């Protein structure tokens, strides 16, 4: 049983899950899943939130079991995703000492909010509203649906459920100032919401960071939260590749019954028309590589996140100039690159 489980692993000392567990190098995708609510638990007791929140232990852990409940099971947008984000989250609490830079409380709502940023996800994008098919209008579009308002409503549907509120014991205005961060996160994992702030944050990063400035708080956590979502492209070789594989059967999942149904899929969702390396390369350049690049501007402990995220851009390139690789194979799996790279 998950929850007599959960409420027999107690809170655990992150010692407890590995030596290496607040480094940069692990992958929290290796955690077995029956141990990433453990996990959880570990990473809000050691940023010190369940003390200094009085958060009542026992509705933290239905919390934590409602709120993995609530993904469902897509390639990528699943609770491994979730997870792995705010784990993210915690190893930059750790490595660039967040407390010095933001509110306890504005640390918390992030970590909150990795957690619930993508509940309720089916799969499915149709949010880029361009009119062109191409990667390019969705990589450049400052416009869209906004998903994001559902993954919202759905961590306050948790929330309302009886026995599972974590924040019920706090102040009115500490509670409204709680749900008000999870809202402006979540929202600010939107692309296109990114789009719209990155003039902001380019500006940020050039005069410098003001800890005693309300609007850098707001920028800060934006682009924190996109650091988290996009965090497989600081690990390894083998992360990327597997997470390409995970995007791109998710993608064509939804782009295979566009087509079936006479209807015309962006072009990264059309298997005859989505290359692979070309595609991750363009991302990587126009959405990844500046925001870790504006991460190492604002901290220099983050550098070794921005030349991560270079390296496989470039192990992208050299596979993109040694294999045409349009589409994927019948088995989903590109696990041969692993060898061609070394
Ligand atoms: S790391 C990563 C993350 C997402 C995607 C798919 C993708 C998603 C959104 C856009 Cl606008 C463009 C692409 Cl190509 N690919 N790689
Ligand atoms: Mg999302
Ligand atoms: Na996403
Ligand atoms: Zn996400």
């Amino acid at each position: 049983d998950e929850y007599t489980k959960l409420l027999h692993d107690g809170i655990q000392p992150v010692a407890a899950i590995d030596s290496n567990f607040a480094s940069f190098t692990y992958t929290p995708r290796s955690l077995p899943e029956d141990d990433t609510s453990m996990a959880i638990l570990s990473m809000l007791q050691d940023m010190n939130f369940i003390n200094n929140y009085k958060i009542d232990c026992p509705t933290l852990a239905r919390f934590c079991l409602m709120v993995k409940k609530g993904y469902r099971d897509p390639p990528y947008h699943n609770w491994m995703h979730a997870f792995s984000v705010s784990h993210f989250c915690y190893l930059l609490y750790k490595n660039l000492e967040l407390t010095n830079y933001l509110e306890d409380i504005e640390i918390f709502a992030l970590f909150i909010s990795c957690m619930c940023h993508d509940l309720d996800h089916r799969g499915t994008n149709n949010s880029f509203q361009v009119a062109s098919k191409s990667v390019l209008a969705a990589l450049y579009s400052s416009e869209g649906s906004v998903m994001e308002r559902h993954h919202f409503a759905q961590a306050i549907a948790i929330l309302n459920t009886h026995g599972c509120n974590i924040f019920d014991h706090f102040s009115r205005k500490d509670y409204q100032r709680m749900l008000d961060l999870m809202r402006d996160i979540i929202l600010a994992t939107d692309l296109a919401h990114h789009l719209r702030i990155f003039k902001d944050l380019q500006k940020m990063a050039e005069v410098g960071y003001d800890r005693n400035n309300k609007q850098h708080h707001r920028l800060l956590l934006c682009l924190l939260m996109t650091s988290c979502d996009l965090s497989d492209q600081t690990k390894g070789w083998k992360t990327t590749r597997k997470i390409a594989e995970l995007i791109y059967k998710e993608f064509f999942s939804q782009g295979d019954l566009e087509k079936a149904m006479g209807n015309r899929p962006m072009e990264m969702m059309d298997r005859e028309k989505a290359y692979i390396p070309e595609l991750q390369i363009s991302f990587m350049e126009h959405i990844a590589m500046p925001i870790y690049k504006l991460l190492q501007d604002l901290f220099p402990k983050a550098a070794e996140l921005y030349e991560r995220v270079a390296s496989n851009r470039e192990h992208w390139t050299k596979v993109s100039h040694k294999f045409t690789i349009r589409g994927l194979p019948s088995n989903n799996s590109l696990d041969f690159l692993d060898e061609e790279l070394e």
